[PDB]
């Protein structure tokens, strides 16, 4: 259980996003329908008031949290995959177009899924917006939490993937265009029972043999980091 409360632009705290520049659900009860169009942006998904002003290059970091700001972000139970994804605001995420940007499930090194260092970022992760054409997007950042992905949502629906996802407004003005936007996967559509990633048991399995849905991160994605990059103690 998490959810987004706001963003940075290069290290500086962009205030409370919810319902303003999020497109925030009621509460942080997890997505497990894959078919759902609750898939694409949780259950609340309409255009919200504001879109946060970002270039090409800049670091745009998510701040997730469980009840209040700095919280414990996320229960340590939830071990798991992280993704974003961008689509041109256009499409209110309906077609095949979103664009992964980032993906991190597990560091060999420090023995620590995405959402282990998320919770030692405070909740805060982040991607180097891209080149693409000036304009409106949305970015949809996905926590996978596995810990009762053993069993499928469409066979057993108390157990499942657990997806926490959350869609950020945001407007590109500068950038050069050198990487422009292809065409993307659909959410729901892309996730399927099937998938690699969806059905695994953290608990039987080593860490190492798991492989995270697709698709690959896009070519024109300039990567990213789980990390925190401000103090939200001092806003
Ligand atoms: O630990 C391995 C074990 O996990 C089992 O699943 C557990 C989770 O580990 C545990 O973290 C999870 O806790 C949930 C709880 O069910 C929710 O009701 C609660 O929701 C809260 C929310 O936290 C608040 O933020 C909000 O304000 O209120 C709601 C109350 O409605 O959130 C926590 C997580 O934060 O519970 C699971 C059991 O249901 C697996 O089942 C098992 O297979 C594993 O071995
Ligand atoms: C999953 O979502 C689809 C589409 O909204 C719906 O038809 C189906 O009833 C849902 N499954 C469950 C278990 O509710
Ligand atoms: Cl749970
Ligand atoms: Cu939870």
């Amino acid at each position: 259980h998490t959810l987004v409360w706001g963003v940075w632009v290069n290290g500086v705290d962009q205030g409370d996003g919810r319902n303003i520049y999020i497109r925030s659900p009621p509460n942080n009860n997890p997505v497990k329908n894959l078919t759902s169009p609750d898939m694409t942006c949780n259950v609340d998904n309409r255009v919200v008031p504001k879109s946060v002003p970002v270039n090409a290059g800049d670091t745009l970091t998510f701040e997730w949290y469980h009840n209040t700001r700095d919280d414990d972000i996320i229960a340590s139970s939830h071990h798991g995959p992280i993704a974003v994804y961008i689509a041109p605001a256009a499409s209110n995420g309906q077609g095949n177009v979103w664009v992964k940007l980032f993906e991190d499930a597990y560091n060999v090194t420090n023995s620590t899924w995405a959402v282990d260092r998320l919770i030692t970022a405070h909740g805060q992760h982040s991607v180097v917006v891209p080149h693409v054409a000036p304009g409106d997007y949305l970015f949809r950042a996905e926590i996978i939490a596995l810990h009762e992905a053993d069993s499928l949502y469409s066979q057993n629906p108390i157990r499942g993937a657990q997806f926490y996802i959350s869609c950020a407004q945001i407007t590109i003005n500068s950038s050069d265009d050198s990487t422009p936007l292809p065409a993307g996967v659909p959410f729901p559509g892309a996730y399927t029972d099937s998938t690699p990633g969806i059905q695994f048991n953290i608990y039987t399995t080593p860490a190492t043999s798991y492989v995270a849905p697709p698709p690959s991160v896009w070519s024109g994605a300039l990567g990213g980091s789980i990390a925190q990059v401000g103090d939200a103690s001092l806003e």
